[PDB]
């Protein structure tokens, strides 16, 4: 009876790159909004909804690494941003911290979304160390501003990409690995909303776990065979790309999807993996979906919050 509206908003260059790559991948039932100062980059956006901010400040250029210009640009386009958001039940704001537009405009966009009634999740990167300390300090201020503006925040330090590449992995391939954090989080929530579970979770449960909750982890794991449930649960909670690990989580939304063979025993095994990894007394909202078209694969979705 309730069908939640999810939007993904890219802010600045890195955020709009993420939006374009997610659209290429193919999302469905998610709406995308592209926000930038940089008219050149914005012109190449694949997003249905595009908002050029700050044209009077920048003349259609980017913000030249000045976050105050990104912030003013967003504020002066508040009404256009409100209009594009209106109706969203959930908004993901994605941005690369450290430049001028994401750093300054992304917290404004998040504040607007939350004031408009949307559950508001930020997924942002910190710069590579090779970009230098000024970029890092500027990024840190953006992260802090994002935390103040969102319901929950996922931070991806770009330095962690250096942990998952070999000497030849293309830069674009590494970037797609960072994108997956947002894409699979969005997809997991979309699927949770769309499908009726045997133990049914819904958007009210997402809100309980994510509303006004600080740092977050969103993870998906898929596995087959023996120890599938343990293996899928470990994959869901163990991304090498995250600033915030599962350790310390006090609230967890966990959904297990499997075929008719999904056993009670393996459901407990998977839940225990998350409980034990948290190393906390976690408040868990547990769900299950039986998809008969699944044979031997199991999918574990985890949203974790409450680090404190
Ligand atoms: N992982 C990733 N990081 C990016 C990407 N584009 C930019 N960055 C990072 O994001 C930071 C800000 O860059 P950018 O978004 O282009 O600046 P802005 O347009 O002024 O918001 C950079 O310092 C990089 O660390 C991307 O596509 N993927
Ligand atoms: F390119 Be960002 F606007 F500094
Ligand atoms: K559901
Ligand atoms: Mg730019």
């Amino acid at each position: 009876s309730h069908m939640a509206t999810l939007k993904v908003i890219g802010v600045g260059g890195g955020g709009n790159n993420a939006v374009n790559r997610m659209i290429d991948h193919g999302m469905n039932n998610v709406e995308f909004i592209a926000i930038n100062t940089d008219g050149q980059a914005l012109n190449l956006s694949k997003a249905e909804s595009k908002i050029q901010i700050g044209e009077k400040l920048t003349r259609g250029l980017g913000a030249g690494a000045n976050p105050e210009i990104g912030k003013k640009a967003a504020e002066e386009s508040r009404e256009q941003i409100e209009d594009a958001i209106q109706g969203a039940d959930m908004v993901f704001v994605t941005s690369g911290m450290g430049g001028g537009t994401g750093t300054g405009a992304a917290p404004v966009v998040a504040k607007i979304a939350k004031e408009m009634g949307a559950l508001t999740v930020g997924v942002v990167t910190r710069p590579f160390s090779f970009e230098g300390r000024k970029r890092q300090t500027q990024a840190a201020a953006g992260v802090e501003a994002m935390k103040a503006a969102v319901d929950t925040l996922i931070v991806i330090p770009n330095d962690r990409l250096l942990d998952i590449v070999d000497k030849s992995t293309p830069m674009m391939e590494a970037f797609k690995e960072a994108d997956n954090v947002l894409r699979q989080g969005v997809q997991g929530i979309s699927d949770l909303i769309a499908v009726s579970g045997e133990v049914n979770l819904d958007f009210a449960d997402v809100k309980t776990i994510m509303s006004n909750q600080g740092s977050a982890l969103m993870g998906i794991g898929v596995s087959s065979g023996e120890n599938r449930a343990v293996e899928a649960a470990k994959k869901a909670i163990s991304s090498p790309l995250l600033e915030t690990s599962i350790v310390g989580a006090q609230g967890v939304l966990m959904n297990i999807t499997g075929g008719e063979s999904l056993s009670l025993f393996e459901a407990q095994e998977a839940a225990d993996i998350v409980q034990d990894a948290a190393d906390e007394d976690v408040n868990m909202i547990f769900g299950t979906v039986i998809n008969p078209e699944l044979q031997d694969e199991i999918v574990v979705t985890v949203i974790a919050t409450g680090f404190d």
